[PDB]
RNA sequence: ACCAGGAUGGCCGAGUGGAAGGCGUUGGACUUAAGAUCCAAUGCGUGGGUUCGAACCCCACUCCUGGUACCA
């Protein structure tokens, strides 16, 4: 089996280069990707360029060798094919990237091309902005209902639920105030990077359940919403 | 002649079943002007077959390339 010996060692040091070129394509993408300067950009995609072709090459080769049927168990040449065409298509999609004019056709329409990063900070902040308006909101109509019960109040000279009431009513604007306060605080410190996208959603949910319903009886009102995050 | 591989923009040339890149060409900017530089645009060798659809997988044809042609 000198031919078969022969064939299984060039797969061999074949499989071993295609290990070594997909070590090389990460590392040179880590560069690009770590690139400060156009031309340290330029000049690793033209390395990632030039090592993409030759793992192009050793895909051929692969390809070649698993059409043939001297080979009978291939699962390693179909695991290395499928890794190179994962390099490839890396590849392609940076270059595709980087390639694209930001002013030509294509580009004129990239869209919400911002780091995933960018694009949720900007939903964490739109949310507390519309929780601040609904907060607000609900502020005005408290203030709204508690001066049209002091004006009840006042003309009938009595009805003293009518003063817990009031009394419960401010208390709720407080709590709302503070809730809008603290909201402020947390958009402001996530505008200067200040705070992490996760802390806000560790009390999302917390504060989603406060404006669901917080006049409630049934109110079980969690004083540790702000206190893990020191603001 | 036998075996193997190729043929895709104008030149190189990637591409795998759902026309890229470099160079080049053209329009504008920069400069007195050119060059450099900047912002942009255009650009499957052949037939058949499977497939819902093949640049891509199979059959066949043309052009090229690589290796072999030994013992008397």
């Amino acid at each position: 089996m000198a031919d078969k010996r022969k064939l299984q060692g060039e797969i061999d040091r074949c499989l071993k280069k295609v290990s070594e070129g997909v070590e090389q394509f990460e590392d040179i993408w880590q560069k690009l990707h770590n690139a400060a300067n156009a031309n340290q950009k330029e000049k690793y995609e033209a390395d990632l360029k030039k090592e993409i072709k030759k793992l192009q090459r050793l895909r051929d080769q692969i390809k070649t060798w698993v059409a043939s049927n001297e080979i009978k168990d291939k699962r390693q040449l179909i695991d290395n094919r499928k890794l190179i065409e994962t390099q490839m298509e890396r590849f392609k999609v940076v270059e595709r990237e980087t390639k694209t004019k930001a002013y030509s056709k294509e580009g004129l329409g990239l869209a919400q091309k911002v780091d995933p990063a960018q694009k949720e900070k900007e939903e964490v902040g739109q949310w507390l902005t519309n929780t601040i308006d609904t907060l607000n909101m609900q502020v005005d109509q408290f203030e709204s209902e508690v001066e049209s019960l002091s004006v009840q109040t006042r003309k009938k000279k009595g009805d003293k639920d009518k003063q817990d009431r009031i009394e419960g009513l401010k208390r709720h604007i407080e709590k709302h105030r503070y809730h809008v306060r603290m909201l402020e605080t947390i958009l402001r410190m996530l505008d200067n990077d200040s705070i992490l996208v996760d802390a806000i959603r560790k009390i999302k949910d917390d504060v989603e359940y406060y404006v669901d319903s917080s006049q409630d009886p049934d109110f079980e009102e969690n004083e540790f919403l702000y206190d893990d995050l020191d603001l």
